[PDB]
């Protein structure tokens, strides 16, 4: 009969355990049981899975998505021209496309429960995301360079597409080279160019390179804003709304000062 919420969750865990030959007792709460699935999903290198698993995975995750506090693009009220500014979780936002800050293998994040945007996006979207990116890397025959863009379905997310870009990474101790500036520009240009070719009306960016890859937050923002404006000045595009989705208070405050002059 109709497997309810707990019965679906408890199925999926057992599946991934039995494919790695073990079993640990199922924790008490819903919350701890939920993190075990995340953990098992994050850790699973790409390969075939049963259509039964996908179907049920999709029912479970779509439901979770539908029960969050979703935000529509037309409901963001802070805007300057086609640019909007918004603080919130990119997995709650109904844009045509969201941008993922990814790595050169484009497989997402293998640490259980890490809070990088790559893990967060793959954990809400589903295993199909890793599988689709893996088919694209295999056909390309080679890792993805910094500053390009690739597009995929968004699966159980509330958006339609995900755009994957790999930003530059700043070694601990070193200052930012003119070459690193140019590469982070190219991330923004590639993502705009791709969404333009797909004729999308809205895209949401995260603050690429500013977490694990350790780019200074203020300098990143000056670049992101100048690049987006030069692109909108210089091209025709179907884009009406380009959303800087910021996650930390400090990035909110940085972006707010530079866009809305105090
Ligand atoms: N929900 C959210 N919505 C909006 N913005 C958010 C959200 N959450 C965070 N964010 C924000 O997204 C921005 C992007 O930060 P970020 O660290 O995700 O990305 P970054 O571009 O600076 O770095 C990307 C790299 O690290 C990952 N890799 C790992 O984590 C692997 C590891 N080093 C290993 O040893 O195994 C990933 O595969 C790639 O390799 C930040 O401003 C957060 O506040
Ligand atoms: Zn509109
Ligand atoms: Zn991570
Ligand atoms: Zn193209």
């Amino acid at each position: 009969g109709p497997m309810n919420n707990d019965e679906q969750l408890e199925f999926l865990i057992n599946y991934l355990l039995d494919e790695r030959s073990e079993s640990i007792d199922i924790p008490k709460t819903f919350s701890e049981k939920r993190n075990l699935l995340r953990s098992l999903m994050n850790m699973r290198h790409p390969s075939n899975i049963s259509e039964e698993f996908l179907r049920i995975q999709d029912e479970f995750l779509s439901r979770e998505t539908a029960n969050k506090n979703l935000t529509s693009v037309e409901d963001i009220s802070l805007s300057s021209g086609k640019i909007m500014l918004w603080q919130g979780d990119i997995t709650t936002l109904s844009a045509d496309a969201i941008v993922n800050a990814a790595n050169s293998k484009l497989l997402g994040c293998f640490i259980p429960m890490h809070n990088c945007i790559d893990n967060i996006i793959h954990s809400a979207s589903g295993l199909q995301l890793r599988e689709e990116c893996n088919r694209m890397i295999m056909l390309q025959g080679g890792d993805e360079d910094v500053g390009k863009a690739k597009i995929t379905n968004a699966y159980n997310l509330p958006s339609k597409y995900v755009v994957h870009t790999v930003g530059p990474s700043i070694e601990r101790g070193m200052r930012v080279s003119s070459d690193d500036v140019k590469k982070l520009e190219r991330c923004y240009n590639s993502c705009l160019e791709l969404a333009s070719e797909y004729k999308l009306n809205s895209i949401a960016f995260c603050c690429i390179s500013t977490g694990v890859f350790n780019f200074p937050q203020k300098k990143a923002a000056e670049i992101a804003i100048r690049t987006v404006k030069d692109f909108l000045n210089s091209n025709e595009t179907s884009l009406n709304h380009i959303i800087f989705d910021v996650f930390t208070d400090k990035d909110y405050d940085i972006y707010k000062k530079l866009l809305f002059g105090n």
